[PDB]
């Protein structure tokens, strides 16, 4: 009953470009069989949500990748929250939600806002710059580090090590298999860094580490909470903020509604993540016999969640596939949903916020002005070189 598509999520080109795809996964049904990887798929906005916010039957702790941990070795120890369902996850979940909580953003706010507008002026001194290397990438390098506490030396394995994690969620492609080969100088840095004496008191990591005082969690979890934060809470904002910049590059219409009115700074870049969906895919595992979409799935059965197909089903969207500033976005799923939905979103939208108020009050007009060129991960979406001209307001 159940349609089986031979169509590869993980293939280059499908990544090259997803969108003819993700629609013959929608309109297949609401549940699909995957053949090439022996997974079901959901692509549809309300199979998809309907998936997040059943946890105690799409499960979390046999792992969001392909491999199963009732299988499989996992790649490195499982993350404490990512991987773990309630009640497991409850109080983790509490000591993250906390130390990215909204009275933190108010410590950080204005620092980070200035380095955006640092950065804006001065890619305008330079004219023709790499909207990746040289703002979405160069932003978040310049805060993130500094607010987890981390030291100086070492951060060059902090983009390298989160393109793993992410590479690592997928099934054991080429992507796969060349990031975790010869991983290990990636994650000794990595691991240390999360050990007390390594972070700066203030900063995000010695904070967790602060929280093993109140019984929330034991000294023996706080590496590994921070790890969650090293592993998530950059590469993450750097294909976020990428996406908004290409988003307003392509958009030159919303650039202008958005130089007219800086205070949609944050719904540009809330419309941005659901358009883009810079995190695209990940898994449950069923932990039953359960139906879904009117077919019988059997326990212990890997299920894929299409997030960017479920921001762009005609289904849940008007004009699905043009990027509006003033959209209303609440309930896209480009953050998750339910129990597990980020907890680093505040960050995250701080960032993408005063980036984007930062070009909305420079920068005039965006233009695309060199060779674009496409970053491939199992997970990620976004772009390896994006060249543009900026023209000053
Ligand atoms: C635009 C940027 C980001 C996007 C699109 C994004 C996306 C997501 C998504 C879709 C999930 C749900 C995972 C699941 O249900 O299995 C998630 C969870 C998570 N994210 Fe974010 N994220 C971003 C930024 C961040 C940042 C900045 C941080 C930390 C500072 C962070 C830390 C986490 C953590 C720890 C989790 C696990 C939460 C849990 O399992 O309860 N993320 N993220
Ligand atoms: C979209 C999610 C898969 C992003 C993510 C990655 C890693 C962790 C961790 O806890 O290590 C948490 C969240
Ligand atoms: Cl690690």
């Amino acid at each position: 009953t159940i349609p089986h598509l031979a169509i590869d999520p993980f293939s280059l080109d499908f990544f090259d470009d997803p969108y003819p795809d993700q629609q013959t996964l929608r309109d297949a049904g609401p549940v699909v069989y995957l053949d090439k990887w022996n997974v079901y798929g959901v692509a549809r906005y309300a199979e998809v949500h309907a998936v997040l916010n059943d946890p105690t039957t799409f499960c979390s702790s046999r792992g969001v990748g392909l491999s199963d941990f009732k299988k499989e070795k996992p790649w490195r120890p499982p993350s404490l929250i990512l991987e773990a369902d309630p009640p497991a996850h409850t109080r983790p979940r509490a000591v993250l939600s906390k130390v990215l909580s909204p009275a933190t953003m108010k410590t950080i706010r204005d620092g980070f806002a200035a380095a955006a507008d640092a950065k804006v002026d001065e890619l305008l001194q330079r004219g023709c710059i790499d909207a990746i290397a040289d703002l979405a990438e160069a932003y978040p390098l310049s805060v993130f580090p500094d607010a987890m506490g981390l030291k100086q030396e070492g951060r060059e394995h902090l983009l390298p090590y989160a393109g793993l994690v992410f590479n690592a969620f997928g099934p054991p492609n080429e992507l796969r298999q060349t990031a975790i080969e010869r991983s290990a100088p990636h994650q000794a840095y990595v691991n240390e860094q999360c050990q007390r004496p390594n972070l700066a008191p203030g900063g995000f990591g010695a904070c967790i580490h602060a929280f093993t005082d109140t019984g929330e969690i034991t000294p023996d979890e706080a590496p590994l909470l921070v790890r969650s934060l090293l592993s998530a809470g950059l590469d993450t904002t750097v294909n976020g903020i990428g996406a908004a910049v290409y988003c307003l590059a392509r958009f030159p219409g919303e650039l202008q509604r958005l130089r007219s009115d800086p205070t949609l700074a944050r719904n540009a870049f809330e419309e941005a993540v659901r358009f883009e969906s810079p995190v695209q895919t990940f898994f449950r595992t069923t932990t039953r016999e359960v139906e879904l979409g009117g077919a019988v799935i059997g326990e212990g059965e890997k299920v894929l969640m299409f997030l960017g197909s479920a921001n762009r089903d005609p289904r849940r969207w008007s004009d699905p596939d043009l990027y509006d500033i003033t959209r209303k976005t609440s309930g896209h799923v480009g953050f998750g949903s339910g129990v597990h939905m980020c907890v680093g979103q505040l960050v995250a939208r701080l960032e993408g916020e005063v980036m984007l108020s930062a070009l909305a009050r420079k920068v005039a007009a965006i233009d695309i002005d060199g060779p674009v060129k496409r970053r491939f991960n199992n997970t990620l979406r976004g772009l390896e070189s994006l060249p543009v001209k900026l023209t000053p307001a």
